[PDB]
């Protein structure tokens, strides 16, 4: 097995309310990972570790080039430890930032990417998965990466959005406390494009009662400078009825995907 002593520790790439992952690697290759750090009694006290414990082992199996991998896990007494690929780029929320909006070229191709995941993920019975941008995490050269997983961390930036930045990504059914299923990540990933595009989420607004009027009552607007097929592509993807939203297939044979994408 492993335990904290076979790794080098670097700064904290980002910190949670759990815990913080920090730059790390392994002592003898000096193969350079990431050390998500986990506090366990902050945790049980969540009520989470049973299902923490099986939902490792999802994401220990799992494998792809767009999902960020979970090489190895160990606790000790006081922390758990999750030994995790190390995504140099960091997170797309981040880039966002920096470039205020997206264009499509890249948009396109990160959307590809996030539903070739999805696909695989949907393949291996795994759902629900939490994709907004402070999740998604950039890796080698130009990649996009699931993290996903491990209760979401932060690396200090903006202040605005500290949490309200919640509900965007909810689709109608998980906020009206339905059910939900497959189709639940092609609502986020409909959320996920309009944001590329926009630089602002299509639900975003001062309060949670509003943002979930629009959320629920799926009203939305573009500004001026989407192209149609950026809007039915949001559009088909953003669809109260579960059922009327797409399968990933028809998400990645969109003809304004093809055209822009990179992928
Ligand atoms: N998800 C997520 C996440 C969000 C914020 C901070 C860390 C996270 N988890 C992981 C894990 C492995 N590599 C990385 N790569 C990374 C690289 C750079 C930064 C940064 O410059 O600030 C942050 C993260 N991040």
């Amino acid at each position: 097995q492993w335990a904290l002593e076979d790794f080098e520790i670097g700064r904290p790439l980002g910190k949670g309310k759990f815990g913080n992952v920090y730059l790390a690697r392994e002592k003898q290759s000096k193969f350079i990972l990431a050390l998500k750090v986990l506090f366990k009694a902050q945790l049980e006290k969540a009520g989470v570790e049973h299902q923490l414990r099986r939902e490792v082992e999802i994401q220990s199996h799992l494998r792809h080039p767009n999902i960020l991998r979970l090489y190895g896990y160990f606790h000790d007494a006081t922390r758990v430890y999750l030994i995790l690929e190390y995504a140099p780029l960091g997170t797309v929320y981040r880039e966002l930032q920096k470039l205020s909006k997206f264009d499509e070229q890249r948009t396109a191709t990160y959307i590809t990417e996030l539903a070739n995941a999805l696909s695989y993920c949907h393949s291996k019975r795994v759902i629900h998965r939490d994709i907004k941008p402070e999740n998604l995490l950039l890796g080698s050269a130009g990649e996009l990466k699931i993290a996903d997983f491990g209760w979401s961390v932060h690396a200090p930036s903006s202040r605005r959005d500290t949490l309200c930045g919640t509900l965007d990504y909810l689709p109608p059914e998980m906020i009206e406390g339905r059910m939900h299923d497959e189709k639940v990540d092609l609502w986020s990933l409909g959320v996920l494009c309009y944001e590329f595009l926009v630089g602002k989420p299509p639900f975003e607004a001062n309060t949670y009662q509003e943002t979930y009027k629009r959320i629920s009552r799926v009203e939305f607007t573009f500004p001026d400078f989407v192209t149609e097929g950026a809007r039915d592509l949001i559009s088909r993807l953003l669809k109260h009825n579960p059922s009327q939203r797409p399968m990933l297939r028809e998400v990645l044979e969109h003809p304004w995907i093809t055209a822009n994408s990179s992928k």
